[PDB]
């Protein structure tokens, strides 16, 4: 069942992009090395037909931006450039490595725009902003406000880890530099609207209402594959304990009653984030178009099943749903809601 | 020179509308009602000097008799001296007299076209429909569907609506950002009118929900004297206030007039200006700080009330003001009951 | 998961080298090239080989089957040549309702098969559903297929069809009143016999080997055309409304309860009874029965995939658990287990 | 004089070595033994004949001293009327002298081409490994593999092995259509000799396993006489002994010949009732052959006369002297001796 439609609305807004958002990260060379997967533009073609017509990207996910720019040059035919949003980022080159500078912003932005064969981008992330001293964050965004008055990109906005430092970029945006940067597009929050951490869930009406953001995307649904049985997860940033805990939850769950954590804990923050961010009714609930969320889809098994629990989610009763979200939220009682670092914010 | 500029001469880039100045020239002096001979007020100087001094903007309407006409020749007449880029311009669509209005999608871009072409100019920084009280909501929210149009094509850079009814205001207005959020969204600005006044100060309340709940970028209080009915100077025309109102309002002017050798009009300019302009935000001591939130547009028909205006400003910003507070509160006792009174106005 | 077993038609030939799961091909068809969520066929070929599934199954019944299949195995030659893997295709039925065992079109059909597959030798060949025409003309043609493998043209041949019972009657008298002319057939394909519905032809195992001297015994449909699936999946299937009833009774069952998809207890029961069970084991890791193999349709990686963690799972986990629930969904079918539906002309 | 032949004169087609025919004409007389000088034999008559009347089979062996030569010389003196197609060649390899085997795998590859050199031929019908039970069981697994190679190369249509102990021989057929099924498989035939005749029948209630269960194709009964007892011997003396007891008694108590009813025994409870009989004509069952040793023309007619009476010839009288004759062997039926390195 597609989700929305498979065009950009017009007018024009970033608030239209849809309720699940290609996450691109995946369309890397470990991709194009699996020959078990499909051409990178025959997954794109697929997701973009059910409504997924939008991609997140970034220069710090290696050749996703070539990939993917390669890959959407030859669907022009059937999906040009106007049916699809193209969300990118600037400002972390590697792991270790951040530059802000205005001039690399412009330089990037404009790398990217070479890239993904357009001349103009929907949106445009200052990336993980805890990784640098915060006037830097706010010159960057400076260049972004510029990039937007001159056509190239639609909306302007940043994304990072620890959300009351996003909260705080955000309102002085807002506010101490309404005539330099104003209220920013959009913010993208990652690993804080899952099931064992809802702190963007408590934080919504103040990011849209007191930072007047427009749009907010919710990343890392599944907290970097940690809610997810058989150690999904390398090398997270997590505590032992905590990646312990979620451990026990999860064989708990799949030795009593078969079923893997990672399709309540889905459900959960496809309801919790995408629907109930608003007042609702009864089922069919009613989307939340101030929201959206950023997921990988590496497969057309992954795509269908995203596709299904958005569904099952929208259309069905789950009131059982609502009694296996408080048992797993009750399971891991202590770490709900618990952080790691990120950055140089405490 | 005289007074410094109260703020920039010049259009703030990156563009934004919350750059509208403080004060705004308000276009309505030029009306059938206000004046004769209005090709005799003083337009093309109040245009003059406000630019040099930071007022760089104007707001009309085609209802406002030839405001836009007279505007839009003075503006040409002082073109090498203030090129277009260095000012905002402000006006409406929908309304054609007092009973006559016109929502209509056609009839609101052929307006707008020649707003355009009677201010000689190719684009409109910001463009209202006109008293949203008087036509059905649904023809509202369609009318600002168009407007939406308009702005994303380039024609204007920001778009909104004006009314009396403040509430009715924060109905339409939150519904553009929430229920009608894909096709119109957050207005840029509205205009509310005698709720930021001495008399009624309801328009202060909702400014957080507005700002807030709305996402409205911009709000800008008009009629600060309530179409002049807080004038000491005597009775007023066409003005919808009820007999009781205007007769204990011109009681309170000639009770002012008596005890303190005071003119209603100084308290209560200062009374908007201070409790909008500045109390909106918080603010520790002078110098008081500007809300760029907010903006006043200014009912000025002579280059003395313009000055005057750049002086009531100055002093709310720098002075002490505890004395200010205490004729404040004496002005409202004496109105009473009549405090916050309104008025009936459209269909609302 | 890494393969199955060996990914090289092993020396000296034998037919008994059939993998233990081996493609079947008749969902390679037009619905499939057509699909964009499908890989290409010579992918999907070229990584099920690669995990040591390198046999398929086809037919001139499968509609373009052939067709693409060889096409598809002309593609992948300079990785995957031709004797890198086995290619098994059937005769005699050319429609749903149309069918010809007559001795020369029989020859004409396999003659197509080697043409439309692009190669001069093919590993088995089949009569294709031998309950649809008198049994007579079943050994007329297992005379001309006994007489192509004579030739070279194949390795092996056979038969394939859905009673169990009228199956070992033809091979039983094949190694026996007609053994001058034909002898023990290579093989036999039998389907729906061998799954949590049916295990029919789990018993009659070793009358086949042993009494018919059938060398390899092939087990297709094991969940009997996607009737053993919580989906209501089943297209147009042949069943009883009341074992169809009593199939999805127990498949929402196993759902709600347990939340158990049906599909993979029961393949992972015709995966141990048959591949393994059919001869003597101890402890895991479980030893394969090289006379026995299986068909399953894997037209995605998801499928593969999901078929090679089953065989991975019987063949080296306790199954302990998995013996407990297999008795409980036998036991839930009740009288409906082993139930059979007509077919053809036999009794 | 001349009796119809006993079944085809050429070699059927689909080919199968279940088509042996159910007489095959035995190379072990041209020994060294059985015989002084093997040039006498009337090789080429004996041959001539049994070709006509349906014995297109003939089985040598390399240990049989010349009997591969000699039957390789007669077999290209009639190629004008018996060319190589209408007939079978068998015969085996890895058995040297009384004491000396070379299971070796390329000593086998060697045996074979010598004896196709001696035998004037490209093919082998069948080969045997000869007399399994004097080698270390590995070795014979290995030789199988050898010649299940020469199977799939063509230079063999059939492959098996020969020895006397019946419970290896099951052994042996049992674990390659198991354990080995892989590079061996199930053998197409095995040759058993001295436990099918009415001295010894384990031959017989092993038919069903080695048929069923190790898949064997085809199973021929050597030496039906028990290497002419029952008429350098490995009998004990106590079993010659008793048997000339029961053959004397016969000479004279009747005047009859015991190797009469103990080869039309063997002929009945191996070639015909290894499958359920009833009325006569007896329906050969063709899993099965018998190997004769036949050294005139004389003999061979009379056992084509036995293969006769045992078809058709109610028998019931036929019974009768059996089961006495059974009865008169006493505690010896059955008695085996040693073999090689079995048990």
């Amino acid at each position: 069942p597609p989700i929305g439609p498979t065009r950009v609305l017009q007018p024009y807004s970033i608030v239209n992009l849809p309720p699940l958002i290609i996450g691109g990260a995946v369309l890397n060379d470990i991709y194009t090395e699996d020959p078990t997967k499909l051409p990178i533009q025959d997954i794109l073609s697929i997701a973009f037909s059910k409504g997924l017509n939008a991609i997140d990207t970034s220069p710090y996910y290696g050749r996703s931006e070539e990939l993917i720019g390669k890959a959407l040059k030859a669907i022009t035919a059937e999906w040009p450039r106007e049916r699809y949003y193209i969300c990118t980022k600037a400002g972390r080159i590697t792991d270790t490595k951040f530059d802000y500078s205005r001039e690399h912003v412009r330089e990037s932005v404009k790398n990217s725009l070479r890239l993904l064969n357009t001349d103009y981008l929907d949106l445009v992330y200052m990336h993980d902003v805890e990784f640098v001293e915060t006037p830097e964050v706010y010159d960057a965004l400076r260049e972004l406000r510029l990039m937007k008055e001159e056509g190239l990109i639609k909306a302007f906005g940043f994304s990072g880890y620890p959300v009351k430092l996003l909260y705080e970029i955000a309102y002085k945006c807002a506010h101490d530099y309404v005539e330099d940067i104003g209220r920013v597009d959009a913010i993208l929050s990652y690993s804080h609207g899952c099931i064992q951490n809802t702190a963007l869930f408590e934080l919504y009406d103040d990011f849209i209402n007191k930072c007047g953001i427009k749009k907010i995307l919710n990343g890392s649904i599944l907290s970097m594959s940690l809610l997810r049985s058989g150690k999904t997860h390398a090398f997270h940033p997590a505590s032992v304990e905590l990646k312990a805990k979620v451990d026990e939850v999860a064989q708990d769950l799949k030795k009593t009653s078969n079923i893997e954590l990672a399709e309540p804990a889905t459900r959960f923050a496809m309801k919790r984030w995408l629907f109930q961010t608003q007042p609702q009714k009864d089922p069919p609930l009613k989307w939340n178009q101030r929201t959206s969320i950023v997921l990988g889809v590496s497969t057309v098994e992954e795509l269908n099943s995203a596709l299904k629990s958005y569904a099952d989610v929208k259309e069905k009763d789950g009131a059982e749903d609502e009694k296996l979200f408080e048992e797993i939220i009750k399971k891991l009682g202590s770490h709900f809601n618990e952080t790691w670092p990120s950055g140089l914010y405490s």
